[PDB]
């Protein structure tokens, strides 16, 4: 895995910001794209754009084959059994809302529980808050251990025979914790619940196998895994999708439309109303080809190396707190003593370094951590230890700078 | 308005299909894009992709300014009063579903009516069928005149003081009828109803001014108006949006998130959950710049010329029926006597000509027309009378061909 050759394929990395080489450490907010993806969108619009399905003309057939071809690439990439289980959506957040609307609101009654965790992103909190309110069900939270991991004993305690849904992040976008999803799914199913996995931060960075995880639903975003913005996937087990009604209604997802009553297409098109995200889906297929050619296991090993190196170098800094466990995904969320994280991020950008400051869409977790905001550097397949050295050197200089004033 | 110079900007037009120059007459299914749009997406991914809002680093500020900058371009392009009224969605179909979910299902009771027309596309039928079923309200249809137009007397008859919503196409994707929306809005408001306009087929082809039309909601798709796939807009009057709850929930559309309760951001971000369609929205802003530079009035005059020319040349063909009125948008839906429209479209594609065959997502209208399917040629700013001559010559040869066998 050669990082010079990988970085050569991402044109956006090769520029300066405020007279310094760009050091982009915000891939957990969104990833950059290689030429293979950007040129896939260009070839689509330059050569074979047309509306899809009902193919009667040559470009329409090409666009259709491109779109459904990318559906198969996604199925194989997460090891789903069938394309009927692979729904294209505009992103993880819409995918989780579709489960909350079509699955939860149809299957919750007073006394039923939805169980989530304190480390969830808002996308995997607020849909459930709304579904429980709509149904008169109850929302419960699995507690965290002190290092920001989840113990399976707490899971077993929280999940009961009244639990109908457990929803949980695969990887936390703040703590970098990798949650024990396959063992959580067993505990959910033992209790009669389904498990909904928010895979937005795992899919880019490590192999996903939905048959091994045995998750009932899994959600992911293209823009985090070198793919175009505006597209995502909802995977669901086919027997659950078959029984769920559509979340949105219109052309393309019908079989018959009468004046008052309509019937739906088979899966997966039952869940894809209107002209679909044609270019974006084909470009997400190109991103999957690109990552597969590098190897997700290789990208996970590179990130493990960067994270171990970052954690060590952060421990060399006085007056810096890092949140979450030692074993983690490729990101470090932190605070400097006595400097607001927004000011940390502002002065890092003056040195060309891009990081994110705020609550990272995890307000209950910031409350759990007893902080109002944090800064986060996150890494991906094009980042290097030299960039981490630049970050830690800039944090040192930030600390001294705010000391002198 | 020089059509050679306009066509030079669309790389996809310059190729052959089955050894003939491509003749693309399916822009009502989706439009082609000029280099100005495709190179806008390329510059985004090559130079300033980053997640938007909460801007702390230089690329993030650039992407944010690009995204909200395109929101302002849309506001000015439809003459809305405020950016708070301009919501980015994945397309017309999602925009109309958001109104049906957040407005209709909150505001309909038994005895209330939703009034639509027989010429509606499924996107502007099935959401209402579902909202009325959910609420126990009643769905009603405005009848059509024999040429496929709507009379305002029928509107006045159909809409009553129990009507809460009238939903109607601006332009029909099958008949080419331009509906009298501004006078329909007056009849709706006189009765205490709001009017929801499906603008998917008007926005690409003629100036939209939502203040003059006085519509309460207006929906449109980027992919039909030279813009990227996967993006659309919902316009709503601000006082109506302020009272509607979000259709989807997650990060970015919150202000405060507690364990059980959350509060929403102000408009328009209250309706934009999760990382938005960043590249696609910026590219739809580039498409609007492109169309504005040509002039929507000029594009409407060009299409009026093409439609008048097509209708005349179709009347020269024996054994061909054209559906809908003489005064129309730039499309012609038709059937050959005794040839199935799918076979018409197949043999036209063998001559390089791209048209669409089927129900065009308007099954109740096909039933009204007493046909099971139709063929449709549709035109846009890059099409020419020579291409129409090629179509009518091929229809003649199709007729003779199926006669000889």
């Amino acid at each position: 895995m050669n990082i010079t050759d990988i970085r050569e394929q991402f044109p956006i990395l090769h520029q300066q910001v405020n007279g310094h080489d760009l050091v982009y450490l915000d891939s957990a907010a969104t990833s950059q794209k290689p030429r293979a993806v950007i040129e896939t969108l260009d070839k689509y619009y330059n050569q074979y754009n047309s509306n899809v399905h009902r193919g009667v003309h040559t470009l329409g057939t090409r666009a259709t084959d491109g779109y459904e071809g990318a559906r198969e690439k996604v199925r194989k990439f997460i090891n789903a059994k069938s394309m009927a289980e692979i729904i294209f959506t505009k992103g993880t957040t819409t995918s989780l809302n579709m489960v909350a609307l079509s699955y939860a609101r149809a299957n919750l009654k007073p006394g039923d529980e939805v169980v989530i965790t304190y480390m969830e992103h808002h996308a995997n909190i607020i849909p459930w808050q709304q579904a429980v309110k709509a149904t008169g069900a109850t929302l419960k939270y699995i507690p965290l251990q002190e290092d920001g991991t989840i113990s399976l004993e707490d899971v077993r305690e929280t999940v009961t025979s009244n639990t109908k849904i457990v929803a949980v992040s695969h990887v936390s976008n703040v703590l970098g914790t990798v949650n024990p999803i396959k063992e959580m799914a067993k505990i959910a199913h033992d209790n009669g619940a389904v498990i909904v996995v928010d895979g937005a931060q795992s899919t880019p960075h490590m192999k996903i196998d939905v048959q091994d995880l045995d998750c009932d639903f899994f959600a992911l975003s293209s823009h985090k895994m070198c793919g175009p913005t505006g597209v995502g996937v909802l995977y669901g087990k086919k027997a659950l999708l078959e029984n769920m009604e559509p979340a949105e209604f219109g052309g393309e997802m019908i079989d018959f439309v009468g004046l008052y009553e309509s019937t739906w297409k088979e899966l997966p098109w039952k869940f894809e109303a209107g002209t679909p995200i044609i270019a974006g889906a084909i470009g997400l297929g190109a991103a999957i080809d690109f990552l597969e050619e590098i190897g997700l296991d290789e990208i996970s090993r590179h990130e493990h190396k960067l994270a171990a190196y970052a954690l060590e170098r952060f421990r060399q800094l006085d007056g810096v707190t890092v949140y979450g466990p030692e074993e983690r995904a490729g990101l470090v969320t932190f605070n400097l003593d006595d400097v607001h994280p927004h000011d940390v991020a502002t002065v890092l950008d003056a040195e060309g370094i891009a990081v994110r400051a705020g609550h990272h869409c995890a307000q209950p977790l910031m409350k759990w951590l007893d902080v109002t905001a944090t800064a986060r550097a996150s890494f991906y397949l094009y980042n290097t230890e030299e960039e981490i050295d630049k970050l830690v050197e800039a944090l040192q200089k930030t600390k001294e700078y705010f000391t002198n004033v």
